[PDB]
């Protein structure tokens, strides 16, 4: 997934089991390897000296100077770091009785598409999810989800232009009893740029539909700037969790590894396909292992 920083991040440790015993000073070429990796990685600078910085001390702290294999300790350690990174335990939204939950982000962040992957991952989980095109401004656009719905056999609702927020949650609230549905997704209109006007009518719905979970979907190929985003969507509407997409093109990571430290929401899934199945629950363990290739 992030072959890039891996087989990077590879020959800093794997330059160090072979020598047998290695010195502060070969340590610091290593870290300084590792850290060198991580900015290439588009990873914030400031978690990447932390990132270093941590597994130096960890390093030290667990004797390296006094093993007889250190590229191992370096590994368990800078697999630590990752995981921790990463986001530590891997979560998941919480379901209740009923879920209401808003998608937001920007065009072509994958937000759409994750919008059906999740009625199809809960379909599969027992659930019967409710699509609904919150986009109030283009007929386009809800047709997308209407297709797509279509095509994971899940119902879809889409509003009308200019329809408010009321009627909005009246007509979702009725289908929802008529259809029993117990997931509700909403998938809110999607811009180039942080649109203000758009951000207030997302409040407005937000304040009205009173939805248990708000799930920022970003796409990962954006880098660093997916953080500026997920910081003005959290700031001008609220966000709870975050959906990392186009990670299949991810060759940096370095929103992944950034979005702990620089959001401080959790990443609940990862898009990993096009495909209405690509989809799976984000899972920090397993990346940090992988991209390390334990
Ligand atoms: N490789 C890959 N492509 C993805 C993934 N998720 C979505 N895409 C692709 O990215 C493109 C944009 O997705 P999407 O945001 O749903 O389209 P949009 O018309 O901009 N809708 P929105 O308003 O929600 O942004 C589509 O061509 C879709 O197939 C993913 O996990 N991996």
């Amino acid at each position: 997934m992030f072959q890039q920083l891996s087989a990077r991040l590879q020959e800093a440790i794997g330059r160090l089991r072979g020598r047998g015993r290695i010195t502060e000073e070969d340590l610091k070429a290593t870290l300084r390897e590792i850290r060198r990796a991580l900015m290439d990685a588009d990873v914030n600078l400031e978690v990447a000296r932390d990132f270093v910085e941590r597994v130096r001390e960890e390093a030290l702290g667990k004797q390296v100077l006094e093993s007889l294999t250190p590229a191992e300790v370096i590994l368990a350690t800078v697999y630590e770091a990752l995981k921790e990174a990463l986001g530590g335990e891997a979560r998941l939204p919480v379901l209740k009785d009923r879920n209401l939950w808003f998608l937001v982000g920007l065009q072509g962040s994958g937000k759409t598409t994750t919008a059906a992957k999740l009625a199809l991952y809960y379909k599969g989980k027992g659930r019967r999810p409710l699509l609904v095109a919150a986009d109030t401004q283009r007929p386009a656009a809800r047709e997308q989800l209407r297709l797509l719905g279509e095509k994971v056999g899940v119902p879809v609702l889409e509003v009308m232009d200019g329809e408010s927020p009321e009627s909005i949650r009246r007509r979702v609230e009725e289908k929802a009893r008529l259809e029993a549905r117990d997931l509700i997704l909403v998938d809110t209109a999607g811009r180039l740029q942080i649109d203000e006007p758009l951000m207030g009518e997302l409040a407005r719905l937000k304040e009205v539909l009173g939805p248990d979970e708000v799930l920022l979907v970003l796409d990962a190929m954006t880098g660093q700037e997916a953080l500026s985003v997920a910081r003005a969507f959290d700031e001008k509407v609220g966000v709870t969790g975050l959906v990392l997409t186009k990670l299949d093109g991810d060759a940096r990571g370095g929103a992944a590894l950034s979005a702990r430290h620089v959001t401080g929401k959790p990443i609940y899934f990862a898009g990993v396909s096009e495909k209405p199945e690509g989809l799976e629950p984000f899972y920090p363990e397993r990346l940090a292992g992988r991209i390390l290739g334990m």
